[PDB]
């Protein structure tokens, strides 16, 4: 009974092979047949592709030993090398051609998600070139995936001498027959075969990963399309910033790149943006995820004022001042989104760009009051619920399990009836004791906001939307912009409180505007419908933030 | 009594002033003489101009209005305009001319380092124009140094309406008479005069300095040259990484750009790099200052073998998995320079550059113990006073203020004798009891070192001297490797145990090595040529880390 899966990099995980190469180049150049790829495996054991792939010498030190036995090879063969042939040339480009082989890594997903262990074990060198940055990258994208990642250069052995394979079992602390292991060399493979594992040539991808749920038992071929990487708290890089005496500010980071500020909405965490965090990070952008003031590990101060909009922002220039950030690109969501147009409105130069899903930006109405719009839709009745201090804290503080499985529902699973809230006495009086779980959460999950709200409750969350008349005063003063910086707005079809129509109007204060719709997507946009997130917004980005 | 210092921006703190590129632009184009500077001003207090900086309207909104007011001045003066005239052009290159005043900068430096209340008061924009972030750089550089940044367009208040000034007064809890006021525009300077403050008029930054020195009775000009920007610790952004189950790294994090790693010797600080992370970050870098396993706030498991450089090196790999970095320049610093090679030899893919202050490069002998190595020279016998656990750390951990103040010395403050070590019985044996301040350090940064090291103090940073034979096995198996990647050797000359002849044969296992050379340098090389440092490692980020 196998329980653990071990991948080839080049020729398995990554495509096309870097091998591979030396055959095309004989191909174009109209060279003798397999007179690169000899010259390659020149002296065997003792020739400086081993000493190569041991970790001897550095692929630089090994450039000028294979250009050498590229002269050796010609000569017995009687041929000619061309003019400019460059060993250093054809290896960057091939290193460069090759990438995942998604389907590959989909299946090494799947099978570690159905309690395998998983492992890459390769024969590679020890990368020194000037553009070695980009294999580096392909190396953290994938290792990320796996238990174990296994370089010859590293550990000083090599395919197909069978000690490396000794030390691939005691590593996974496995006996052979526990073990599936492929790869797309036969010799390679062969001492993996003779000590019990399970082996699988693989040619294509295809034929490769039938073999392999026949193996397993674990369909891995035809599968829905899986959802997008998540974070594990634990595994993240957590920052903090003393925006003031009394304040610190929380947040995730991830990836290098350009600065990207995700603000989360009420009554959320950082981990809101879970599924976008690893795929902007690899889309070439510095994550930094917010836990908002009143949330998680920011500092949560009981005073309403604290909660305006003003003091927000302010607050969020001061952690950018800090941390040495002159622009961040700023994407909201809800109480998140609405902040992010305000950071455009009053901080233009600090804003690379702004982003909201679900959230409009609506100027205010200096001829009514805010809190006479807010009666003016039946749908924004929970705002007026959430005004006097300690009622809603009282209902969202009493089983937080209840709360977050209660809110945290797509938009076919409405256990809701945000319609006369403050006359039904509260959101979840409708609302069953012990909620089903969403598909849109586990239970893990679920925990972890139960988990977060412990240390500080609702009273900062909720005092958010105690500033009505302070931010409606504040927004008036800036009645006569225009949000002239790169912009995108997201609707999400099925949210019912920020309906995709309240947005109509944006382009008569956002001219330049750009705009994302998400059909089937309720109010929690991000766990919803997180593969159609990250490609509205990595493609904004690409586009639009630099 | 003067207990306060303002300035304005544009004229003052930054040169050349924006307002003189009217004139200029006059002069270039053969335009009647202030066509343009009143088409500026035109309207006054109710003009384009004034809702501008008051915050009414953005610099993009403006540009237009600015075009039109350019109009209806020529029609009168019976000019026509050139062909393609751009007030947007001849705006960005204004914005991007201008340039901190340096001088004016240090004096207001000088007077808030002598106890004086420092602000900015601004007649400015809302900056959305596309390349607004070349301004946002140059204010998030200037703001850092002084209390207040008072912006008009933040504010809704123009100078020079009285308001602006009783507001500057109410934001430094002061009366007219304890302030200082400097301003480039008479009819500007003239309703803080006609409150009583004591006001500058400032033509020249020379002729206004000496004013400014015989006003506050304080030396500003012809002063010696200050040291670089330093940290303080409740200031910066920190970060923590879990890089296995019981290690946790913390590191300091400031700026944007490619990733500078910074790893400290001992027993030092994250805090060893206070005057090169401001510096840095300036020079367009994401400064990451580490707290190395045993210390601060990093995780000091007590074993031996938890220090040796393989796992060092293995868990400075995670961390940059676990931020997301492909690469990272390393700068090492003793210990940290030792780990910085081993980074380059074993990981050259995760190493953008590496650079050392004082550790040389000196391969492995495979024919000599590392101990007799150790022994073979005289000033490394405090090594072996090392070895022995728990002896070295109960004179290094018996009095942390003595322990500090004896090691944190120039080369001209010697204590120590460093000779005959364990014979001695330690190295503080014919050192004071109250050893006198050092002028590298203040008491406050003896006092910071003192509280990092309570927590888990010694026996973890100890402990990266007493693994000799195991990092001796594992660096033999790079004796084959070269370092080909780009490298800074920086010497210092006063070093006298990692003295500068030590670095003589490093080209020939590092050939396009770059080196540095500090004169008058001791061991604690940042903090005792902190100016030179700083420009030797800029000019080396900037000509090959990219
Ligand atoms: C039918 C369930 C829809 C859920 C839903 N939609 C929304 N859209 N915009 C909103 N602020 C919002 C909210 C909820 C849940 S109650 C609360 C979290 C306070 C806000
Ligand atoms: C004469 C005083 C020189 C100070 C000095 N120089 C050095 N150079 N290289 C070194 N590891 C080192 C050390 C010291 C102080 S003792 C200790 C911190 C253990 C190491």
């Amino acid at each position: 009974t196998l329980r653990a899966a071990v991948f080839d990099l080049d020729g398995v995980l990554a495509l096309p092979a870097v091998f591979g190469v030396l055959g095309r180049t004989e191909e174009a150049l109209a060279l003798p047949r397999g007179l690169l790829n000899d010259a390659f495996q020149k002296g065997g054991p003792e020739g400086a592709t081993t000493r190569l792939m041991k970790g001897e010498i550095t692929l630089s030190q090994w450039i000028p030993l294979m250009e050498e036995n590229c002269r050796k090879c010609s000569e017995t063969a009687k041929v000619c090398l061309p003019k400019n042939f460059s060993i250093k040339e054809i290896f960057d480009k091939a290193i460069s051609a090759r990438k995942i082989n998604r389907p590959m890594l989909q299946a090494a997903l799947m099978l570690r998600k159905k309690g395998f262990t998983t492992a890459i074990l390769t024969n590679t060198w020890l990368d020194d070139r000037a553009e070695r940055d980009g294999l580096a990258q392909l190396m953290c994208e994938l290792k990320m995936h796996f238990d174990f990642l296994i370089e010859s250069c590293q550990v000083g052995m090599v395919k197909p001498e069978p000690q490396i394979y000794k030390f691939l079992l005691d590593t996974l602390k496995a006996s052979p027959s526990e073990v599936v292991f492929l790869d797309d060399i036969g010799a390679n493979l062969k001492p993996a075969r003779d000590l019990g594992m399970v082996t699988i040539l693989v040619q294509d991808t295809d034929t490769a990963l039938k073999e392999l749920e026949k193996v397993t038992g674990i369909q891995l071929l035809n599968t829905p399309a899986p959802l997008p990487t998540s974070c594990n708290p634990s595994d993240m890089s957590h920052g903090y910033v003393t925006v003031k005496p009394r304040v610190r500010l929380h947040f995730v980071e991830l990836g290098s790149g350009p600065a990207v500020c995700l603000c989360h909405g009420f009554p959320e965490s950082w981990y809101s943006w879970r599924y976008q965090i690893p795929a902007l990070a690899q889309a070439g952008y510095r994550v930094l995820a917010m836990d908002m003031k009143g949330y998680g590990e920011s500092s949560a101060p009981p005073e309403i004022e604290e909660y305006c909009m003003e003091v927000l922002c302010k607050e969020m220039v001061t952690f950018l001042d800090k941390l040495g950030l002159s622009q961040a690109v700023f994407i909201g969501h809800d109480w998140g989104g609405m902040l992010v147009w305000y950071m455009a409105l009053f901080y233009p130069e600090r804003v690379r760009a702004v982003a909201s899903l679900n959230t409009p930006f609506i100027p205010a109405n200096p001829n009514m009051s805010p809190l006479e719009s807010i009666k003016a839709n039946p749908v924004f009745d929970y705002q007026l619920y959430f005004q006097e201090p300690g009622v809603a804290e009282a209902e969202l503080e009493q089983n937080l399990s209840r709360t977050f499985k209660s809110l945290f529902r797509a938009s076919d699973e409405s256990v809701l009836s945000m319609h006369k809230v403050c006359e039904a006495g509260g959101l979840f009086v409708n609302s069953p004791e012990e909620p089903s779980l969403s598909r849109m959460v586990t239970e893990e999950e679920i925990q972890f906001y139960v988990q977060q709200f412990k240390k500080s409750g609702f009273r900062g969350p909720l005092n958010w939307y105690r500033n009505m008349e302070r931010n409606w005063k504040w927004a008036c003063k800036s009645l006569g912009r225009k949000i002239l910086i790169p912009a995108l707005m997201v609707t999400a079809e099925k949210d019912f409180v920020l309906v995709p129509q309240m947005s109509q109007h944006m382009e008569d204060w956002i001219p330049h505007l750009k705009r994302g719709h998400i059909e089937d997507c309720g109010h929690w946009t991000q766990m919803d419908k997180p593969t159609e997130v990250n490609q509205i917004l990595i493609k904004w980005l690409d586009s639009d933030a630099r």
